[PDB]
């Protein structure tokens, strides 16, 4: 078997009225047992969370700030490549 497919449809969306949260969403992914989410900052990745959901709310962000995330799917053989998406938190 292989590492999972790369996820598709990875979108990061703002939450109007919430200046400290972004909503991450992605499609179910062939071969995936779970997904890992990272914050991409100045060309380095910071771990956020592992989940078997298809969406995740990243809380405790600063207002009016663009965040880029990297998402990958994982199984027992290893991880998929990353897909990326970004958005800006509400101004508050």
């Amino acid at each position: 078997m292989t590492v999972p497919d790369e996820p598709v449809g990875f979108w990061v969306e703002s939450i109007p009225g919430n200046d400290h949260t972004l909503r991450l969403r992605w499609s179910e992914t062939k071969g995936a047992k779970y997904y890992e989410i990272y914050l991409v900052s100045d060309s380095t990745y910071k771990f956020i969370a592992s989940t078997d959901k298809l969406e995740y709310y990243v809380t405790n962000l600063s207002p009016n700030t663009k965040y880029c995330f990297a998402l990958r799917a994982v199984n027992e053989l290893g991880p998929s490549n990353f897909v990326t998406a970004s958005s800006t938190t509400d101004r508050g």
